[PDB]
């Protein structure tokens, strides 16, 4: 084959730059980019009104949670809406996560559709005028993208083409993300959802992620420009079996290691429904096995940083500071089981252990 | 692999009916789909306004032709504002367009997008919300769609990527298409321009055609209910050698007999910025080649079935019948060229022998 | 892409002609290519010792039949032994195929191994100095070639790799016969065994087929120069579902006109272990099906042209003209069955009734 | 997709033992494999007859030299002679390399033949029996072998089907291995041949090892259990631009970390016909190379430590202990290069500065 580079030497060192100092060491991502139907499912559990003030509300208590939470955020997911938002003091929510060390992030996608002649299989929409909507972005305060494309294991799936055109989506968004500016995160995840052993899970995800990565390739993708964020590898949310944190860390850390180049700059996993507590001993176990890991392993949670949070603040401005407590001990913990030195060990108040499971068809 | 049925019976027999009588015997498809911006240009060399009205004029003038045009045409495509005009005599154009025997159809792709990393080549945009936009067109009369994609001949192109990546775009758009009861017109275009010479336009053209192909066989689409439409084989526009009717014939229908399967129901050809005549004379040709055709082979023509009439009409209205009669003349003639029964044998008026080539990058 | 033609203009002209020859209206093909462990089998049936002059005997009765079979057999696929053999007469069995009509073919793969990480499943092998063989088999008077992939249909089978791995063979070993002036039969066989239904073969078949056609378009293989031997479309041996003829004939049919482009000369169908009857019975409703059928669809059987000869023989000399007979009356049949003219209405003695199924693993 | 695993655990173990062993810290290999005709040149340049007799004692001097060089080499790569050959003190020579603590390897490809319809590109066969080859080879004592693609960088090479069929025919010869507990080195050459310059090698090396890693993945391949041999990244022979070697290391590291699993177990350089030294240094300079090298990077150099001894020997049996010593020399560097502790600095008696580059058509 051929070049015409799709990058110039100060595009690829903008590029290397903000990925390699959102994932830098101790440093995860809040995903606090929930859409505005998703958010208000988490606003009606805690009796709330899903008002716009009370999303500005609940995204001004995480972001403006004391300076204990600096070190450990490299970076924040925003929906659209809460990026043209502002804090009660007047600045702007990108001006507060910038002063606190962060990088700002955008989500992109526009959802799921459906696969016509699949057993249920979806892709994701949303390239339409993406490139208009990232220079727009990147003038706004953003460095970085999220798109999403979901997998499910089942008897027949997922089947080859729903793999093979989530990965080609995946590197068209990624290709224009990189044109204007923004790193974008890569997340194919394999749900959760299913009774399938460790094993299956692992087995699919080597898959995934090897097509993945050639569809990059063929896309012209600069990697070191590029974030991962995939499922770990567990057993299913049915499986009887009982698999422990070590055999989930053995698992992840072997599948990313047969799939991932070392020239991603970081993977930074989601928590797909385990629960606070849950979602950092996995990452603690990941960061301590003993295989060579040439990337950064860190988190890019939502639920996993958000539930204690949420049920502290109950809608009432009065538990502010509670509830504020309860983000930055969640932000504490992952800092800490991204550097494998996380302690269990009782300790804080501990946050959840209740599932945040929820079932990913219309769900 | 296994299947999940992309469509029911009674959905394949919908699209295959409707596919069949747009390319029914003696007849092709009038293009009247030019966005706004396009119009214009047109518009602009017979010195009149691109205003709404002049564009509901001239689309009128197009549609409204007398009953000799009937049986030439089997499909109208047409622009999205179009679709929601109505004639002086208050019929909306879809009515129009039926009572005399058409099929409607409307343009629904969002134009062509740079691909980075390659020497100037597009995908194409538009998936975003096609459903939904397929089922409201469906319920407002049009039962066919289209969607171009573009290549370009050059040192290094068409790449692999590029390809791939427009055989993909492609297969998407007609998936969603046959879900929602619309017939896709899948449009791989590989322009004429540069200075290649017969036989490289035929190879770029078997390559292209079976990545579609395949493309398609991947997504699930069921043929039948498919139109085709490709460039001719041509030797580009800046080539110096001279090929004759026949050449141009043979090579076409020798690159379609080695990829398009003989599920596809018909094939409706581009001009690509050959005159009137000359496109006429070709799709005679086409139709005159001795090898076994076995799908109907006729036009899909924009500018080939309207620049006489674009140039009597002049913008002014006291001579409509003058440029009816011109775009009728070109009906004839091309519902003649593709049964081979076209004589060119002066006749007629004989409808323009200028180029109407524009050459397609920014242009 | 870019082109370094594979094949001169002659070479295409000498390989076209040898295709259409084959394959001319009326003929079909015997497979007597049996290596000698296959064919040890069916002379134990007979009680009849599997030596060389056994072997050579009985392939001088099926070549040197009457010439009511001259018009019936357009070509004959030899085993490398019999190659080098001669008649009794002096004649080398090349010599006598074309003094009555027919064109010499060989069988030049060497058998199937597994492939690992598979359920059970194969590729073949044979590329291994193919070239050099084939330019001996061609001057030793072979004209066309024969290679056999098997594919099977199971919970997880075929798999992708299966189907990647055989097309791609398929390919290679068809490149390599067309450079050495040998027609190339693409034989990729699904088997029978299971109990899946008529529409699971049918749809296992597409996805197959389309597999091939687009590998040999990235091989470069001139299309016009082969022929095909695929599998009828039928249901799995131990389906309890119950299929006619014409529902045979109409799947069949219409997976053809899915994946194979007009320009592959023809399509030679093998039996699979249907009866003598029961496979010219398929045939003759495959070529009355209605739908345009721009190929050739004809025969090319081992023991759908043989049983009754083999159990007629019985291993005695003086046997010899009721054993030809036998073997005529099904030549007779099936080069009706390849028009649409074959009337089973008792006639003739009425070759077997018997299956010929065997269950292909180990087997 | 769908699991049914390819090897067992314990045929796990074996394979990554085997590989971790050949390239454990400060070793590399000896590439001892030329077939019968490629040794002849050489000891013709030594005005040597090729008899087997001079074959075997110029292996033996290779294989016998002293003990300096057993921590330097963890492997040997044979030719099929030599396997079956003896040492002058009887014991058969996979004896030799085993006392000195060597792994035994063997060369079981069959070379390259033309791939039609391309520039002069070829695929390599042996693929026949390769199954049973490996089982023999496995009992006589070897545990690695090795299989030689070869790819060329021109104005329209490699084209995409050279590096597809290369890539697969790779994978197929490593799964074989892989079964039959030998370890497989994946050699996909890109020759050094053309004036293209450092950029253009390093592009296209990026786009044959993602195609050799997918291929690897789809057919199931053991990625602990394999090593790769690629060329470094080095500008064309005829380039008249000149690159340094820290130029060279960066392109090569940064080439090899967007494109290699950090599972792969190491990478074995071969030398391409640098000189002795030139192949030293620039080993030097990549293990010198600041960015992360998950994966061991050493030498499997034919050419490149035999020159010096070669010409010392000369043919003549009382030059063998000069002609060791310029062997022993040579090790000892390449196993300080291939941990970034190798000084240039004058020093040993300092082997060949001439190239061994020879042009690699008919040649």
């Amino acid at each position: 084959p051929y070049q015409y580079p799709a990058l110039t030497p100060e595009q690829k060192k903008e590029l290397s730059d903000i990925a390699h100092r959102i994932v830098a060491p101790g440093k995860g991502i809040l995903a606090a980019d929930e859409s505005t139907g998703s958010i208000a499912k988490r606003l009606q559990s805690i009796g709330t009104e899903n008002t716009e003030e009370n999303r500005r509300f609940y995204r001004q208590l995480l972001l403006t949670a004391d300076d204990r939470v600096n070190p450990c955020i490299g970076g924040v997911i925003l929906f659209h809406e809460t990026l043209y938002q502002k804090a009660d003091d007047g600045r702007p929510f990108p001006q507060v996560i910038k002063s606190k060390g962060g990088v700002v992030g955008i989500k992109v996608d526009k959802g799921v559709v459906p696969l016509a002649g699949t057993n249920g299989e979806t892709t994701t929409q949303g390239l339409d005028g993406l490139s208009e909507r990232c220079a727009q972005y990147k003038k706004d305060g953003a460095d970085f993208a999220k798109w999403r494309c979901v997998l499910k294991i089942g008897e027949h799936t997922p089947s080859a083409l729903a793999i093979m055109e989530n990965a080609n989506v995946l590197a068209r968004y990624a290709s224009i993300c990189q044109q204007n500016g923004i790193v974008p995160i890569v997340e194919p995840e394999i749900l959760p959802d299913g009774d399938h052993d460790l094993k299956r899970c692992q087995y699919v995800t080597e898959k995934v992620l090897a097509a993945v990565y050639k569809a990059l390739s063929d896309h012209h993708i600069y990697l070191e420009g590029t974030l991962l964020k995939p499922n770990m590898v567990t057993p299913g949310h049915a499986c009887t079996q009982k698999f422990s944190h070590e055999e989930i860390a053995m698992a992840t850390v072997t599948a990313l290691r047969r799939t991932v180049p070392p020239a991603v700059t970081g993977i930074t996993f989601l928590s797909g429904g385990q629960s606070e507590e849950e979602a950092s001993i996995n990452l603690n176990a990941i960061n301590k096995c003993p295989l060579l890991k040439p990337w950064a392993l860190t988190f890019s949670y939502g639920r996993a940083l958000q539930a204690s949070a949420l049920k502290a603040w109950g809608g009432k401005k009065e538990n502010l500071k509670a509830a504020q407590e309860e983000y930055v001990k969640r932000a504490l913990a992952n800092s800490l089981a991204c550097q494998g030195k996380y302690t269990p060990s009782g300790q804080a108040g501990a946050a959840a252990s209740e599932s945040l499971f929820v079932s990913n068809h219309a769900y």
